[PDB]
């Protein structure tokens, strides 16, 4: 199998261990990998997929940069009999025959159920990401799935909603403040959607004397969010190994390769068509598997904390 992928952009850190993981269980599968980035830019991409359909490869794998305007590129590589893979971001109003992310449903949900864990019944700042991130909505619905029952029921009120425009730490930690203002300091958790954000709001919480006291969710594992959770300070974080992603797309490419049908957990649409997805399971980060996770996978080093 010839497989052609067409990263947007790895000119950061970003997406270098996806292909490098990647590469070497797609090879191992026997198959050639031909890797081109497009330097952050949509016209770049859609010449390297262009170069792609031209070499002859079997299966395209595509993080796009602009995922709304590969339509024709799609179908050009169709026409030819070419699999397209839809690489962690799904590729809108085209004609692919794949997807593969995390579930980022479970995301949210992970985020809640580790607070109700610990404070089934109080007050609820609700934190969402990027009001123009379509995952954000996403966090957030998995969040309410698991909420759901405990607000019906009146164990938990809702004492805010806020979103972080751009994911902004100092935008969630004024947020944060405002909602603190407001509840007089009177909120038991705060279902912040990542590290980044969290770290903003416990920025807030700290200097009201309450670092600690509130429960506080995350995600991406950053570092300094496994620090403030080694430390007491957040909750949790979820963890997305890119390794499992990596391995796991070299697998569904192969195997589209191979005219095979890969297995998919579920259907997305992306306004087109149903697209059949591997959403893959997150991982709950705790003061107590720390090492177990992102130590072990190698994602942090002990040295660090
Ligand atoms: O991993 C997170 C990403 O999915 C979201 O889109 O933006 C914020 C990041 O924390």
């Amino acid at each position: 199998v010839k497989i052609g992928m067409a990263i947007d952009d790895l000119r950061l850190e970003r997406w270098q261990k996806d292909r490098d993981i990647f590469v070497k269980k797609a090879e191992s599968l026997g198959a050639k990998v031909f890797v081109q980035s497009a330097n952050g830019n949509e016209e770049t991409q859609m010449s390297q997929i262009e170069n792609m359909i031209n070499r002859g490869v079997d299966v395209l794998v595509i993080i796009p940069y602009n995922g709304q305007v590969l339509s024709n590129v799609v179908k050009e590589a169709k026409q030819e009999g070419i699999k397209v893979l839809a690489y962690d971001r799904m590729i809108n109003d085209a004609d692919i025959d794949f997807y593969i992310s995390f579930d980022n449903e479970k995301v949210g949900e992970l985020q809640a159920k580790a607070l109700v864990d610990i404070v089934p019944q109080g007050n609820y700042f609700l934190m969402g990401g990027s009001p123009v991130d379509n995952n954000a909505k996403l966090f957030r619905a998995g969040q309410m799935k698991v909420l759901k029952p405990y607000v019906d029921s009146g164990k938990i009120k809702v004492v805010g909603d806020q979103w972080v425009d751009g994911w902004l730490p100092e935008n969630a930690l004024k947020i944060m403040e405002n909602a603190l203002t407001a509840n007089n300091n009177k909120i038991d958790a705060v279902v912040a959607s990542n590290d980044a954000t969290a770290g903003g709001a416990i920025q807030a919480l700290s200097a009201q004397g309450l670092s600690g006291k509130v429960a506080i969710s995350g995600q991406d594992a950053d570092l300094a969010g496994i620090k403030r959770i080694a430390a007491g300070t957040q909750t949790m974080t979820v963890y997305k190994p890119i390794t499992l992603l990596a391995n796991t797309a070299a697998e569904i490419a192969v195997e589209l390769g191979n005219g095979q049908e890969p297995k998919a957990d579920t259907t997305l649409n992306n306004g087109l068509k149903d697209v059949p997805s591997r959403l893959l399971t997150p991982i709950d980060v705790n003061k107590n598997n720390i090492k177990d996770t992102v130590i072990k996978d190698g994602f942090h080093k002990e040295s660090e904390l």
